[PDB]
């Protein structure tokens, strides 16, 4: 088990119905925030991934949670659509050429804790390590590719300092 | 770099006074339990890591927490002595030739949750990737190399199914 990713079944996900595959290795990573509630325990962040997926599935009518992975302030990564299934998180130009990771919260006036950030970068290395990502992958913030405040001012200024970030 | 580890400072560890280095690559991994209180959040697990360190330093007179790494039921790994410094967790024959990882809890009547187990296994893969552990490393229960009940019956039964387990 590559990163220490919480599997779909462990956060009680509805089964996915998405079919569209991403072509590896993938070039881009897009970092979003959920603009949802935050959580900082495994129990609270499992519920929160449930809740986000529930909105996407029941309400937006999507095949699964839109993000490939979610990050909790518990410092764990929650399997969304995964490495191999095209996401619904950054519009039609970016969904097919990226992995979308989303921090569970609103980081406009808040920073995610260092454990959340470590879990994100550990996830990405793990992606390289598996061949899901390019070794020279490029990180975009959600607002760099779509009109939105996502991932929040505070979170966005941090991912700007990441070695793989490209505006 | 590899994995995600909660660093010493983040859990508010006393400065280490330990100096003896292990010789890489290390061949053996010894898995214990602390036989202490469990914790299932980053906040409670950081506290617990302090308590364990406090006990070993202040009461037992050791140079640091005895373990190289601790595992919380929050699903995070807590930095102890690290990959490079000799632990105090398995006696004078095993301490110089092993990495000691301890699950924070009492696993006599109780299993650690899948996320603790994942954190532990991934940690070891990272030791391998790092050259800290041999690729053909062996995992031992604490009871395999010393008389005590550690790492606890339930947890012992689990580590017996790990692919690197050798009695
Ligand atoms: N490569 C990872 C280990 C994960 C196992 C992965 N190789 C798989 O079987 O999918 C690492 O060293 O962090």
């Amino acid at each position: 088990a590559c990163g220490s990713i919480v599997p779909r079944r462990e956060w009680r996900a509805l089964a996915s119905e998405c079919r569209e595959r991403l072509t590896r290795p993938v070039r881009y990573v897009v970092v979003s925030h959920t603009a949802g509630s935050h959580c900082d325990t495994p129990a609270s962040c499992a519920q929160q991934a449930q809740n986000v997926q529930s909105y996407h599935v029941r309400n937006l009518g999507w095949c699964d949670v839109g993000y490939n992975f979610l990050i909790g302030e518990d410092g764990l990564v929650y399997e969304g659509r995964g490495w191999n299934i095209k996401g619904a998180h950054a519009g039609p130009t970016w969904n097919p050429i990226s992995i979308g990771i989303s921090f569970m919260g609103n980081y406009m006036n808040r920073v995610p804790p260092p454990r959340a950030l470590r879990a994100a970068q550990n996830l990405l290395a793990c992606g390289v390590a598996l061949g899901a990502l390019r070794s020279n992958y490029e990180v975009k913030g959600h607002r760099d590719v779509q009109p939105t405040l996502s991932p929040g001012d505070r979170l966005y200024e941090i991912i700007q300092t990441w070695s793989h970030y490209r505006a």
